[PDB]
Order: C-alpha cells, then sequence, then structure tokens
C-alpha cells in the first residue's frame, strides 16, 4: 500500500496541491488525486493555504510531502515575498508531522519528472535513442529560460540546479552573428535568455527589424505571434522562424554541456504554442551540428513537453526517490 | 582503522598506482602512500600491472578499490584498444578479490577531487566565497576540453560527466568575433575545444595571425609560447594572451551552466605552465561579465590546480563516499 505524497506547485499567481497515492510499475507513472488549485492570493502564509486543502481531503492524512516552489531556496528557508509566504523548511515540517518534507526549485522538478513523463502525451522533436544510464537535461524558454539536469551515474544521481539561461549565445550562421550585434546594442550581454523567453522573442524582433533595415515597432511575443499569423508583420514570422532554429543550436550545446544522452526536453509554456512551427524549422539541424560530436547529438532524444502537471510529477519522484 | 583502497590512473602513457591508507578529518585530506608509476607498455593487461604493483607492498591488501581511467567506460566495459587493455569490471573485481569497485573517468575523479584538494598547494586564480552546498565546476584545456561537475544539492550528490568542451563558442569582443569568422574558415564547428586546448592554441594563432594580416608559420603550443617569450612572434604572444582573456569568458559560462557556487576548478597542464600570464590577463573581468549573473560569478571563487595526483585524490573520493 502506497504511503500518500503531498505534493505542491507553488510561487506563481495559483497554488496547485495534489495527493499521490499510488505508483504504477507498468507505466512507470505516479498516480496523482485531487489536484485543486487556488489563487495564492487567498491565503496568507503557506501553512494556511495548506490547511484548508488538507481539509477537502481528510480521509487521506500523508506524513511525506514535497513542494515546488518557483522561488529562491535559501538554506532550508523560502521566501516568496511576492506573495508574502516566508516559512522555515524546518518549521512547516513540523507544523503538518511530516515524517519527511523535501522542498525544491521548479526545474529541479522538472529534471526530477523526466523519467516518469506520459510518453503518449508528449511530442517528438528529435527521434530517438534514450541512455537509460546517462543524464538528462531539461529546459524550458519563459519569462526567463531555465535549465537544469538529473544527473545519473553508476554511483548516483542528482539534480543539478543551475543559470544556464545566462551563459553567452553564440553565433553559427551569418544572421546568427547580425543578430549579436543588434542585440549587444540593447544587452550588454546577449545571453540565451537575452533571446530564448517571451521578453527575449521581443528583444529578438527588435534586432531583426533593424537587421532587414525596417524600423520595429512596439510589440511584446503575442502580438508578434499574432501579426506573423495574419501576414502583417513579414518580420515577426521570419523572427519567429530565427528564435525556433538558434534554439536548436542552443538546445544542443545543452546537451554537450549536460552530456544528455538519456535524452533532453523542452518545456515551459512558450513552445507548446509554437510546436507547428517548430517542427517546420531548423531546429533539428541545428541540434546535432556539433562538429565531432554531432553523432553524438544525433543520438539525442529531444521530446516537447505537453503535460500540466511536471512540477507535481517532479515533486512525487523527489520525495520517493530520497 | 582506515580500510585501504587501491587507486589507479589508467590509460594514458603511464599507469599510476597507490594505497590510499587513511583520511585525516583535520586537514580533509586522503592519505595517499606507496606512489608508484610505470610504462603502460610494461604490460600485456591491467590485471597483470595490478598483480605486479601488489606484489611491491603486499603487507597491505587493499579490498576496495577505484580506478580513474582516460578512457572510454561503455556498460562495465573498459576499451583502451591504445594500451591493448580490455577488460571487465565485473570480472577484475573478480580476479582480485575486491568487495568494492568503482571504475570511472578522469574528468569525473577531477569532480570527486574538488572537495579535497590541498589548499596551499593550489593558485587562487579570482577570489573567494565557496558554498559547500553549491556544485563545484572543473575544467580542463588538454589534449581536448573536459568540463564536469561534481553537483551538490540537500537531497543527493553525483558526477556529471559531459562534452561540454564541444559547445559553440560565443564571441564577447569585437577581436572574438572576428577570430571566430576565421576559425570558421578551418573548423566548420567552433567550440570551446577548438580553442582551449593545446591543438587549439595553435587553431588560435592561425586565426590571429589572419586577422593581423600576416601569413602564420607552421607553429604548435609550444612553439608559439616560446617565441612568444624571445619576442621573436608578436602574434604569439597575442595569441597566449587571447586564450587566457577568451577562457575566462568561457569558464565564466560552465560556471553559470553548471550552477557552481561551490567553486570552479581549472586543470590540466595546460594552464599551469602558462600562470603568470594568466594572472596578468583580463581573464577574471571577463569570468563575471556576464549582465544580471555578474555579481552571481563574482562569488564564484576560481582556482588553478597545481597539485599531481588529483586522479587518485577522486579515486579515493569516489569509492570512499560510495
Amino acid at each position: 500500500q502506497f504511503d500518500p505524497i503531498l505534493v505542491a506547485d507553488i510561487g506563481g499567481t495559483n497554488a496547485r496541491f495534489a495527493l499521490i497515492t499510488a505508483f504504477d510499475a507498468a507505466k512507470n507513472e505516479f498516480v496523482i488525486e485531487y489536484n485543486h488549485t487556488f489563487p495564492s492570493a487567498d491565503f496568507g502564509s503557506l501553512q494556511n493555504a495548506t490547511r484548508h486543502y488538507l481539509s477537502t481531503v481528510p480521509h487521506i492524512k500523508p506524513v511525506r510531502a514535497c513542494l515546488a516552489v518557483a522561488g529562491p531556496i535559501k538554506a532550508g528557508q523560502v521566501h516568496l515575498t511576492n506573495l508574502g509566504w516566508h516559512f522555515s523548511v524546518s518549521e512547516f515540517k513540523q507544523a503538518f508531522s511530516f515524517l519527511q518534507l523535501e522542498v525544491i526549485n521548479d526545474f529541479a522538478a522538472f529534471a526530477y519528472a523526466a523519467p516518469y513523463l506520459d510518453s503518449n502525451q508528449n511530442v517528438v522533436i528529435k527521434a530517438g535513442q534514450a541512455d537509460e544510464n546517462s543524464n538528462i537535461a531539461v529546459m524550458g524558454p519563459g519569462t526567463g529560460f531555465g535549465a537544469a539536469c538529473l544527473v545519473r551515474t553508476a554511483q548516483s544521481s542528482a539534480v543539478l540546479s543551475s543559470e544556464g539561461g545566462h551563459i553567452s549565445l553564440a553565433a553559427v550562421t551569418d544572421l546568427d552573428a547580425k543578430l549579436l550585434i543588434e542585440l549587444r546594442k540593447e544587452h550588454p550581454h546577449v545571453s540565451l535568455e537575452t533571446v530564448f523567453s517571451g521578453p527575449g522573442i521581443a528583444h529578438l524582433y527588435k534586432a531583426m527589424a533593424a537587421v532587414n533595415g525596417i524600423t520595429a515597432k512596439h510589440l511584446d511575443a503575442a502580438q508578434i505571434s499574432n501579426l506573423a499569423n495574419t501576414g502583417e508583420c513579414e518580420v515577426c514570422d521570419a523572427t519567429l522562424n530565427q528564435f525556433c532554429d538558434w534554439l536548436g543550436s542552443a538546445a544542443g550545446d545543452l546537451a554537450l554541456a549536460y552530456g544528455a544522452l538519456g535524452g533532453l526536453f523542452i518545456g515551459g509554456g512558450i513552445l507548446p504554442r509554437m510546436q507547428s512551427r517548430l517542427l517546420e524549422s531548423r531546429f533539428v539541424e541545428r541540434f546535432s551540428q556539433k562538429g565531432i560530436m554531432s553523432q553524438y547529438n544525433g543520438q539525442v532524444p529531444v521530446t516537447l513537453v505537453t503535460q500540466d502537471n511536471i512540477p507535481l510529477i517532479g515533486a512525487a519522484a523527489c520525495l520517493h526517490n530520497s
């Protein structure tokens, strides 16, 4: 009989709670039940939010818990000053008499989750052959660019949390190069996140406009994607294709940096909205265009994550594999 | 009473064996004794080399062993076809009745070793504040460019082995940019290893010569370093300074990619021979020139490794921490 786990996805506008009630060895999937979302604004503390949630499912009183936090964890201390939630992992554990409590970052949760994803609920960007005994890379263009790695060796395993979104962005093509020169005019340091993010799409548009000899209007990502579709902004359509192309190069670099023969997953909320453009782009060609390591990246499967509960699956995987 | 460990550094022209006989909690150092080197060519198998070594120190019969291999480990199989040594980890363990045997890559050993280095036997490249609970990055420009990371979290730890030397090399300065254009003329894929390695120094020289409007002579790294010193090759001196400068940028990128708040170590045999030039270069300035993550890299201590037994210390740390 599986020992239930309380899992939570906190830090954003909405806090999400659920109960892990079983693990199916066949499907290699955690069974998640009683999935409840609520505005973080409804509570003055995480403790309160948690007490409320547990009161709605009192027949299952978990003594194991893991919270995935889209915020900073500095020495057993969590500060979501944004929400007004500040708590000690130690006291939170005490408050609910948890025998086991893990508090992890959201991308760390994405890395923990990687081996337990719904195969039939995701999109293969590039086939195909995963090495079960090697590392898995996870990345996600969103508000910023997050990158992490589930490190698996013949001695142990752990999750590499990083600031990999901030590494310098390299040029591969002549167009890349020209765009870096323009980008650097507004961004002394042009990193992955300078381009591969919600704000980055706007940055990339401004640069593309400049390269094409056009004064750029004040557009954000959604506006850029819309105007591209209606054919009212040629530079917008080219910007989004360049985004996909370049991303391929960056994803390939991270696959090498993280030795990701276990596979590379692309999450976040932006890329799943660009699925058709991504699959039509030069992403895959650029992904494995890596000199003597071309064959290596040729073997690495790249998957676009489409399921919605990654943080919860990760929290579950983290605590259960402790 | 410490349980002795047999440690070995194999794969190169010389095989090195030693015995770990104790661990000093105060110094935080493994005690290494009976350090013996011998030409790999003297034996037809690792088993033979090992039997010979153990016969010279028969009063200490270790049942724990860890081999650091500068070669490939594919599924409990080691193939140093170069030396004619091919063995099964399983059978090697059996052959010497080891209760515990770990076989790791050489850079993985460098990552394992990082926390146990001789503070007074290394050179601070950039101060200063290590976070004991964060990851440590290790890198080394040699024949190729190796990169690994000791991943340390509040849940576990592991060593990230990578192909990070093969990620695209980004330009930061105008000179960087011009050099990439030249480099790409001979190297379709310009990676870190294209520049930051023994062969890379020659590549960089050829490119620097071209940028400076000079026909480059056929020189290798040592020749480039020599001619620089005698002032017989101005472009050579500029090449080596550019190498150090650019390396700073690359090391900074890896520190971000690996979340290396625990520190970053630079090993290999090339950089320790360039200590004065390195410390006089723009390495440190470029290391932390990383936009919003500038403060982050400002905190990361960078150390030049000068001690000779890194692989042995790593093997020891790996097996002992199993």
